[PDB]
RNA sequence: GGCCGCGGCAGGUUCGAGUCCUGCCGCGAUCGCCAC
């Protein structure tokens, strides 16, 4: 099985084990002691002060709160600072906001550096509305925690779960504010199988309305969109698997999917029977975190599927990978050749100043007369994908993404056939082509 | 870094470009939006 029945043994997958839990208060009394020491503005933020966080992602978010009148500089350099005192031993690797990662007594720790406000409503940083989810959320998340990890679990199983731009999922936030919301993940669920592109879900006030597009409303800032970073398709998705479950409960739904070893020979049988032009675009990977190298895949891939389009080698779909040393970009086309020849438009028979300047131009040939007006037979200067792709990278790679394109720029080469299955691509590969029976949630 | 705008300014392609492609610059009041 029944539909409780499930949920009960999902419960075993998505709770902490209290051997992890111990793990996590001891790191937390250690944290607060060095903190305290210190004697700096701090608050506990995130799904382990709210004790919502997923069984195997135990992450302590801690948020030093500063002065408004500090410079972006000043916060950087002192929240830095006081990270890298605190943390056994740490990294730093950030974006757009300065903070540092680390460990504490084998757990993982966030410091972020924040401005101490009153009222979030013009805010100085991104990061200043989370000490302010904190405060709004303790008090009505209590009870339903559990109701909020089997919503993350729900998420991460079926990969999309996550904010980031690796994923552009639900955010761990997003979840929480859905459960106090609707109350329970089943009613999270049966209500979420009637959502649309243009559903707005106002926590603050109770009320579900249409918009211009899916818009969870902060209770903090009415502005700001919770769900801001949630892909359409990534909706779809949510929404799709929410019509499945409820037609038919299982505790599938829960189990992390991975990919199969799918054998180069059964590949090569794969893109034959299709008779399709499978390549790929490799390139060295730029070294940058992944909220900025994602867009930029996200980019290279679409302006390269886009130029495929406009040269009628009809691309079916796209796709990349970022291994560790090299970044692929992969596609898939109907038309492996065309012909040389295409017909270009020329004028109208009357307008003679026009129509002599059209057959001045020399061709191989001849033009003609068609339904009132010149045409000619031109030729392209590549027949097929490939060739058009050597192109197109080799002079337009300003525009694919700044990092990407200077690392197109510097080298890249395209790879086609089987020489690209022996590639760390076919995951891929099978996601972009519907291949079926390529992953499994076997233990 | 990516994305959305009002704008323009050149260049490329074409018989023909406000309209397709590329390069550059200005301004977004919720210091335009996202990433924690
Ligand atoms: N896209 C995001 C990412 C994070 N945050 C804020 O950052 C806090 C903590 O960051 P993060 O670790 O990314 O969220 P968690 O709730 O801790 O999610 P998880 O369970 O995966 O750790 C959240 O409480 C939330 O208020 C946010 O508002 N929007
Ligand atoms: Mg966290
Ligand atoms: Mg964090």
């Amino acid at each position: 099985m029944k539909v409780e029945e499930i949920l009960e043994k999902a419960l075993e997958l998505v709770i902490p084990d209290e051997e992890e839990v111990r793990k996590g208060r001891e790191a937390e009394e250690e944290l607060r002691r060095r903190l305290d020491e210190l004697g700096v503005e701090y608050v506990f933020v995130g799904s382990y002060a709210r004790n919502t966080w997923l069984k195997g992602s135990l992450e302590i978010d801690v948020f030093l709160l500063f002065p408004e009148e500090f410079s972006k500089e000043e916060l950087r350099e002192r929240g830095l600072e006081i990270g890298k005192a605190v943390l056994d031993s740490y990294e730093i690797r950030y974006a757009e906001h300065p903070y540092v990662h680390g460990v504490v007594k084998g757990v993982e720790v966030d410091v972020v550096p924040c401005y101490k406000l009153k009222e979030p409503k013009n805010i100085k940083s991104a990061v200043d509305r989370t000490p302010f989810h904190h405060k709004w959320l303790e008090g009505r998340i209590k009870g339903k925690e559990n109701e909020v990890r089997l919503l993350k679990g729900f998420l991460k199983a079926n990969g999309i779960y996550g904010a980031e731009y690796k994923v552009r999922g639900f955010s761990g936030y997003l979840c929480e504010l859905l459960i106090v919301f609707y109350g329970s993940f089943l009613e999270t669920v049966k209500n979420a199988r009637r959502w649309t592109r243009r559903t707005v879900i106002d926590v603050a006030k109770g009320e579900v309305r249409k918009g211009e597009e899916f818009f969870v409303v902060d209770p903090v800032d009415e502005k700001r969109n919770v769900a801001a970073n949630l892909s359409l398709d990534n909706l779809a998705r949510f929404v799709h698997l929410c019509r499945e479950f409820m037609e038919a409960p299982s505790l599938g739904f829960f189990k992390p999917k991975h990919p199969l070893e799918i054998e180069p020979e059964r590949l090569r049988k794969i893109v034959e029977e299709r008779g399709t032009a499978v390549f790929a675009v490799k390139f060295r990977k730029p070294d940058i975190v992944d909220d900025n190298l994602y867009p930029q895949l996200e980019r290279a891939s679409r302006k390269i599927f886009e130029f495929l389009e406009r040269e009628n080698f009809m691309p079916l779909r796209s796709a990349f990978k970022a291994s560790e040393e090299f970044c692929y970009l992969l596609f898939e086309c109907q038309i492996k050749e065309i012909s040389r020849v295409f017909r270009r438009m020329g004028p109208q028979f009357e307008d003679e100043r026009n129509v002599k300047k059209f057959l001045s131009r020399n061709r191989a040939f001849r033009p003609f007369i068609e339904n009132g007006r010149w045409w000619a037979f031109e030729m392209r200067k590549f027949t097929t994908p490939e060739e058009g792709v050597r192109s197109y990278a080799s002079t337009h790679w300003h525009t694919l993404g700044k990092n990407v394109g200077e690392s197109i720029r510097e080298y890249f080469e395209i790879i086609s056939g089987e020489k690209l299955f022996k590639e760390p691509v076919t995951a891929e590969l099978c996601e972009m082509m519907g291949v079926k029976d390529s992953n499994s949630s076997s233990v």
